[PDB]
Formats: structure tokens, sequence, C-alpha cells
């Protein structure tokens, strides 16, 4: 289903697969094995792994 998170923290990109976001963007799981979750942004659109411990689960 859907699996939604709050940026708690600023997180720029700093390789070829990773995402950035801004605190306070809600992201969303496209699973959660691991430390590094491939998400997408519902702000920007854009995808890529997020760092778990920058988010926090948002309903």
């Amino acid at each position: 289903g859907v699996t939604t998170f709050v940026a708690l923290y600023d997180y720029e990109s700093r390789t070829e697969t990773d995402l950035s976001f801004k605190k306070g963007e809600r992201l969303q799981i496209v699973n959660t094995e691991g430390d590094w979750w491939l998400a997408h942004s519902l702000t920007t659109g854009q995808t890529g792994y997020i760092p778990s411990n920058y988010v926090a689960p948002s309903d």
C-alpha cells in the first residue's frame, strides 16, 4: 500500500540514484528493507533513494 514519511532535515543529492528533498516534504515508498529506500516526493515529483534516518512516518 501507500507508505509515507515526512522529511525532518534537508538532504542534497550526492549520488546518481539518490533523491534530494527539503525538510517538510512528503515522501512515499516506491519497500522499507535496509536503511536506503526508493522514494517519490509528493512535493517535487522526483524519485530516488532516501536515507531513512532523515524522515519520520506521516499518514
